[PDB]
């Protein structure tokens, strides 16, 4: 039996000349066990949901702020930093930003000037929406993922863009508008993230190194990028990992990790273990082996590394669990992070705490 992870050291105290120690929450986390272990280990804190775009303006005009709200709170409490999560994604996002006047879905549109018309009420009502949000959270929010997984898995168009509404009505202007609002009402003091999956591997981390490239030679306000960095056990490689930051860092970019998780399991994560209990030793060693490597690597980086958040705090509470359910018949537990379900530690702790 492992100790419970407030008897151990503090990861956030371990890693202050490095980076911030971050975990993703939800407001009925923040008291009890996982209260308790945020303020034990971590200075930053994200809304895993809390503050997507449909979670904050659910219909026009109408803000939905107490979940948000409550995170605030906790990180002001418990002095933690703030990452915001998120302006600008094609998921989690109300459908009536995309009906025209008369209701109907932008995308099938066919005339000219009313297409012209509709990019401009959306980018009219994105700056509504990051005003708002800004306005009432710039004084919290220490980093702003700004937009959500922009650009594609594969090259369905040359500049690997990815072809969700937000495209397919404004072109990459919704890109640039989300940065252009945010920099405009939270100040030149706010830092303005570009947040991504699989930025570790090709073409993807190209296309996005090109979008970046292009958009800072546009003067558009991009301050770093945020690697999700939901990644395995062997992939992507230590090396894939740091080539990618290097070439962030190379355009004068700042680098977050921003949900990390190592699962147990490859893509698509089969065959699962079906409960934590029948998940063996070797798998956590294994993960103990992987976080030590990261976590050196992260350090080695430090100096174009300001942040690395968990995409969770213990892993009782995982999205990966609904991932490995899926692809093995509505059974399935993951165990991604380095605190147990019971708040105890894991192996892989011990590995990134020396
Ligand atoms: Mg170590
Ligand atoms: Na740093």
């Amino acid at each position: 039996v492992q100790p419970w992870a407030w008897q151990v050291a503090s990861l956030a105290d371990r890693y202050e000349e490095s980076f911030d120690i971050g975990a993703a929450v939800e407001p009925h986390q923040l008291n009890g066990r996982q209260g308790k272990v945020l303020k034990h280990h971590y200075n930053s804190i994200v809304a895993e949901n809390a503050m997507k775009p449909i979670s904050l303006q659910p219909e026009e005009g109408v803000f939905t702020w107490d979940g948000a709200d409550a995170i605030v709170e906790f990180a002001r409490k418990n002095n933690m930093n703030l990452r915001f999560h998120t302006l600008v994604w094609h998921n989690q996002v109300p459908d009536w930003f995309f009906l025209d006047e008369e209701g109907n879905p932008m995308v099938e549109e066919t005339n000219e000037a009313k297409r012209q018309a509709n990019k401009e009420l959306l980018l009219e009502r994105l700056e509504t929406h990051i005003k708002t949000v800004v306005e009432r959270y710039k004084d919290d929010v220490t980093a702003w993922d700004v937009v959500n997984e922009v650009v594609d898995d594969g090259t369905p168009n040359e500049r690997g863009l990815r072809e969700s509404v937000w495209y397919q009505i404004t072109g990459d202007e919704y890109i640039r508008v989300a940065f252009e609002t945010a920099r405009k009402y939270a100040g030149e003091d706010a830092k303005l993230f570009i947040n991504d999956y699989n930025t570790e591997v090709t073409p993807k981390r190209d296309h996005l190194y090109n979008l970046v490239q292009d958009l800072l030679a546009d003067g558009v306000p991009i301050d770093g990028v945020g690697h999700q960095a939901h990644i395995q056990i062997d992939w992507p490689t230590i090396d894939e990992i740091r080539t990618s930051m290097e070439m962030f860092a190379g355009l004068g970019l700042d680098n977050q990790v921003t949900e990390l998780d190592v699962s147990l399991y490859g893509w698509p994560p089969r065959p699962a273990f079906p409960t934590y209990d029948a998940i063996p030793q070797e798998r956590f060693q294994a993960q103990a082996d992987r976080y030590n490597q990261l976590f050196e690597l992260y350090e080695e980086l430090d100096a174009d590394l300001s942040s690395v958040t968990f995409w969770g705090i213990a892993d009782n509470h995982t999205w990966l669990d609904d991932r490995a359910r899926e692809y093995n018949d509505g059974v399935g537990k993951d165990a991604p992070f380095v605190f147990d379900p019971n708040y105890r530690v894991k192996p892989a702790f011990w590995r990134i705490i020396d």
